[PDB]
């Protein structure tokens, strides 16, 4: 099982480049 979060955390990581903009990118213009 230990092996999934494995492959996992490497995934995430390539897929990192989606959490930062996730929410922020929807409304551009972040910050007053």
């Amino acid at each position: 099982t230990s092996s999934i979060v494995h492959l996992c955390a490497i995934s995430l990581i390539r897929y990192w480049s989606i959490t930062q903009a996730i929410e922020y990118n929807l409304k551009r213009t972040p910050r007053r």
